[PDB]
């Protein structure tokens, strides 16, 4: 399958899934997420726990705006 990219106003954020298959080893961090998490998504889960807020507690990973976001 291929890469998804969100379409934020302020510019696409990729997410390059190959990156996190090998960095993220634990996989239920992602995967296996009961019910609601398709339509849970946002800005407030991307900059929390569901893109930022894992960057930035695993020590690696883009954390500035123009890092996630490019147009
Ligand atoms: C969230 C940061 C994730 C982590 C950690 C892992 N995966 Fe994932 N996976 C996630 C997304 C949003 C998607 C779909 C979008 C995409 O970019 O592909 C996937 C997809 C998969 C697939 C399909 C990949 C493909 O067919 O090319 C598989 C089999 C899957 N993911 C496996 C998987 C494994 C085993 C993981 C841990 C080692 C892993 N993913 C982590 C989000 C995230
Ligand atoms: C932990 C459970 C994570 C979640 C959820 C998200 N990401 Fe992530 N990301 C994670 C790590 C530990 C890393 C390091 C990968 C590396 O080897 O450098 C990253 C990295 C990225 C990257 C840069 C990839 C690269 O090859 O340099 C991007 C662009 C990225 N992550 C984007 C991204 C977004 C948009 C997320 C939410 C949709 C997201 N990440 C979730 C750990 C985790
Ligand atoms: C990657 C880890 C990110 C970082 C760092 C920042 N943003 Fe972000 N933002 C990210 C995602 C994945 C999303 C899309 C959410 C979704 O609905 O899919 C966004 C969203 C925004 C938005 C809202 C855009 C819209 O609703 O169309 C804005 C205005 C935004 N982000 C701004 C922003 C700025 C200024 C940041 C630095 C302070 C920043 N983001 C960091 C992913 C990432
Ligand atoms: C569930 C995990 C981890 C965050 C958390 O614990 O909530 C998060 C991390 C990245 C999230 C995906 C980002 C790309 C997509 C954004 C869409 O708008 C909703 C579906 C997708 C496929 C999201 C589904 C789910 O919300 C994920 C896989």
């Amino acid at each position: 399958a291929d890469d998804i990219v969100l379409k934020a106003k302020n510019g696409d954020v990729k997410f390059p899934h190959k990156a996190h298959q090998k960095a993220v080893p634990d996989c239920k961090k992602c995967h296996e997420k009961g019910p609601g998490k398709i339509e849970g998504f946002g800005k407030e889960m991307a900059h929390g726990k569901g893109c930022k807020g894992c960057h930035e507690e695993m020590k690696k990973g883009p954390t500035k705006c123009g890092e996630c976001h490019k147009k």
